[PDB]
């Protein structure tokens, strides 16, 4: 059920027509991510610290081939944003671990995101969250690109807006 797109074919507009997709509330995000790894990666699981989903991960996504997905803040008055954790395990026996961040309040918070690539399968959870969010040095969401070396032969790059209508766009490509 989850749309994987020619890998090349990834970008800005095509995030924004799948925010586009998504009912007109003040939080929400679309996430592309570009898998350039040579390896094919399998689902894991997701885990929303706040907002959700009315779609799942793809199930399976081939080297050439860019997963999008989305999540929203819960419809209501309430204060709450979009934050969650995706997973994927691939090829290599390792997890492709993407945080989200899009907070409701930006007195308080700011849109930030992280990748990561853990050792063996781990999925997805608060204490994920709470790793790549505060302790591993996430990217701020602030119209950047940035570069992180994943180790195991792999490179990020990626790219976050700043505002609560964000789109986060992935590339996975070899070191």
């Amino acid at each position: 059920a989850g749309a994987c797109i020619d890998g090349a074919s990834l970008s800005f507009d095509i995030l924004k027509t799948v925010l586009e997709a998504l009912g007109n509330v003040k939080r929400k995000i679309a996430v592309g991510v570009d898998n350039e790894s040579g390896k094919t990666w399998t689902a894991l699981n997701t885990y929303f610290r706040s907002g959700t989903s009315d779609i799942v991960l793809p199930h399976k996504v081939p080297h050439g081939c860019a997963l999008l997905y989305n999540g929203q803040k819960d419809r209501g008055p309430v204060a709450t944003g979009a934050v969650g954790v995706l997973a994927y395990l691939m090829s290599d026996g390792n997890t492709l671990a993407v945080l989200f961040s899009v907070p409701y309040d930006y007195n308080w918070y700011s849109n930030w995101w992280n990748v990561r690539i853990y050792k063996g399968k781990r999925r997805a959870d608060q204490r994920m969250y709470e790793e790549l969010y505060y302790n591993l040095s996430p990217f701020r969401g602030d119209n950047g690109w940035h570069t992180r070396n994943l180790g195991y032969g792999l490179k990020s790059r990626g790219f976050m807006n700043s505002s609560g209508h964000a789109i986060l766009e992935i590339h996975v490509s070899k070191a």
